[PDB]
């Protein structure tokens, strides 16, 4: 059963890296790299959610579902 590595792409991208650190470095590389740098993340970052971001930066959701499940993530929250 899945447990752990949880990833909700329809709450802020701070909560996100907030509870799962280590996913970080994948998110900077689907588009989210400005929020590599805390003092931005915890700024544009508390506003913008995965789904919204993915919008933003250009990068199709389905890119981020699949980078996420290959690097060990269970995604929830899609449309």
């Amino acid at each position: 059963v899945v447990m752990d590595n949880i990833i909700d792409v329809s709450i802020p991208v701070a909560e996100v890296v907030d509870k799962h650190p280590e996913v970080l470095e994948i998110l900077v590389e689907l588009g989210f790299k400005p929020l590599a740098n805390p003092l931005m993340r915890n700024t544009v970052g508390r506003k913008v959610s995965l789904k919204q971001g993915s919008k933003l930066a250009g990068t199709p959701m389905d890119k981020i579902v699949r980078t996420l499940e290959a690097n060990g993530y269970e995604v929830i929250g899609l449309d």
